[PDB]
């Protein structure tokens, strides 16, 4: 009755989840489902109660009727007077990264180089740089715009996901899910890492996340900040530390979404949880910490301080803001369960 069904994208997720469950004394259960759209139809019918969401899926998610309860909010240097909890969420900066050794790539030349996309109907790796090239571009077919790519998402028979590699045995290629190799925010920065894209379409913090021994992970052991450059809209090429005068938008935080009609009740008990696993929790170190999962951002991204309240009670369109549903709708016209 106040127990939460969280629902899980994937395998890895499914874990997680059943970690949390356990040590939550089944006040949170888990439901799984293959991709996030298969999540959203579970809350939609009540099979699940919540999932938490990038920016681009909340679009999908705000249409069907569903709402924004809290939003991940990171450590910032401003605003440190309040608590995480109450502080006003900041946005992220989505990027263009490439290797500094691939001399003369800008923003200019991308037309048919190799591309990493977190996945597709994404903030930073999809409807951001794909809104700027079609408009740029004044054409619908951003699928002939560069030569191969991994979107996860797509038609796995397409360019679109000439890239991808699927798991271990090379199985579910390009699914969007982290069974995916170069799925998410850190699977195209490793698209881009291992030289298998040109351009990776991440946000600022990946990059950071990744690089100068932050990741102990293998294929990232070795990586230098100093051997990426951001690409900028005015054809310029800069360092990771300009990412505040060289990014392609600030995109909304990932939110926790549910049916408005389960919403304060899925509010209640997150608080809750996250005072118990959180941060700063009572169990979070010595026995199951949420915003964990070894850099691999599993139901919730890593850098993740707190889950914060959203203040003004918005509905899905204030929370993404103007600017950002428009550049959806626009590039939508290119392209129930699409339930307007
Ligand atoms: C682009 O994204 C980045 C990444 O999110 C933003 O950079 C962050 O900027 C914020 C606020 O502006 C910085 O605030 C600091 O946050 C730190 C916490 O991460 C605090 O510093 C301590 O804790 C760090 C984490 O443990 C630690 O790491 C940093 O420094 C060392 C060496 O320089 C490196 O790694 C160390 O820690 C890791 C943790 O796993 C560990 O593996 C290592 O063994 C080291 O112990 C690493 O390079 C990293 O930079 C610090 O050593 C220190 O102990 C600090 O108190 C303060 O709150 C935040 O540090 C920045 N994030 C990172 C990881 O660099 C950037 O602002 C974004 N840009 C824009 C324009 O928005
Ligand atoms: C790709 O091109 C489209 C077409 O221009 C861009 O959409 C346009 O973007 C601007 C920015 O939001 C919109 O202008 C705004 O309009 C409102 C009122 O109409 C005004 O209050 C704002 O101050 C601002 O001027 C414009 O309406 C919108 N055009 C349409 C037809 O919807 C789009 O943003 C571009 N894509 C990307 C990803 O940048
Ligand atoms: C489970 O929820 C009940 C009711 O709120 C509460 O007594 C308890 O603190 C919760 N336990 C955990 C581990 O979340
Ligand atoms: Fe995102
Ligand atoms: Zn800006
Ligand atoms: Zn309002």
């Amino acid at each position: 009755y106040t127990r939460v069904v969280w629902c899980a994208v994937g395998p890895e997720e499914q874990k997680k989840c059943q970690q949390w469950s356990q040590q939550s004394g089944q006040n949170v259960t888990c439901a799984t489902a293959s991709t996030t759209d298969d999540c959203i139809v579970l809350v939609l019918k009540g099979e699940a109660d919540a999932l938490n969401l990038d920016g681009g899926y909340i679009y999908t998610a705000g249409k069907c009727g569903l709402v924004p309860v809290l939003a991940e909010n990171r450590k910032s240097s401003k605003h440190s007077s309040l608590d995480c909890v109450l502080r006003p969420t900041e946005g992220y900066l989505a990027v263009a990264v490439v290797k500094k050794a691939n001399e003369g790539l800008t923003w200019n030349s991308l037309k048919d180089k190799k591309s990493c996309h977190t996945a597709v109907d994404r903030t930073a790796g999809w409807n951001i740089p794909m809104g700027l090239i079609v408009n740029q571009t004044g054409s619908c077919a951003f699928d002939e715009f560069f030569s191969q790519s991994c979107a996860p998402g797509a038609d796995p028979k397409s360019r679109l996901c000439a890239l991808c590699a699927g798991d271990d045995q090379g199985l579910d290629k390009c699914v969007p899910n982290s069974k995916e190799k170069y799925y998410g925010y850190t699977g195209a920065f490793r698209c881009l890492a291992e030289d298998v894209g040109d351009v990776a379409f991440v946000k600022n913090d990946t990059v950071w996340e990744n690089t100068n021994g932050e990741s102990t992970a293998d294929w990232a052991k070795n990586l230098k900040r100093e051997d990426f450059r951001l690409l900028c809209l005015d054809g310029t090429r800069k360092p990771v530390t300009e990412a505040q005068s060289c990014h392609l938008a600030v995109a909304p935080n990932h939110a926790v979404v549910s049916r408005s009609d389960r919403a304060a009740h899925v509010e209640q008990v997150l608080l809750h949880q996250q005072a118990l696993f959180g941060k700063n929790g009572k169990n979070c170190p010595d026995k199951f910490c949420l915003f964990k999962s070894e850099t691999k951002n599993l139901l919730f991204n890593d850098n993740t301080e707190c889950l914060a309240k959203l203040g003004g009670r918005p509905t899905y369109e204030e929370y993404l803001g103007t600017e950002y549903v428009t550049a959806i709708a626009n590039l939508k016209k290119c392209s129930l369960e699409a339930c307007a």
